[PDB]
């Protein structure tokens, strides 16, 4: 588990991008968003994620809003 | 998708397994599930997910409640 910030986020397509600092941006798609609410994610945004390697490489679980 | 059926699942620890035919077990955390339901599953229930590799090995993401 580690924290970052969202780079870019459509919201129409449901995906984006979260920027780690010292590392590589790592996609994120609106299924993996914890709580309640919209599934959505603003630029700036500060979050706690997971990565996990799917069969289209590596991508965000457990995406949670700081 | 992949389709299995929960092998078993505690709702109050948050976790529990999937049973895929002919296959190993997969791992679900309740983080995984999808809809705005509570994210709980009970023993038998039909899902559909995806495999993912995590750092404990494989895991179910996007389980969806058939
Ligand atoms: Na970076």
């Amino acid at each position: 588990m580690q924290e970052g910030k969202v780079k870019w986020f459509n919201n129409e397509k449901g995906y984006g991008f979260i920027e780690v600092e010292g590392g590589s941006d790592v996609f994120v798609h609106f299924t993996a968003i914890q709580g309640e609410g919209f599934k959505t994610l603003e630029e700036g945004q500060e979050v706690s994620f997971e990565i996990v390697q799917g069969n289209r490489g590596p991508q965000a679980a457990n995406v949670v809003k700081l």
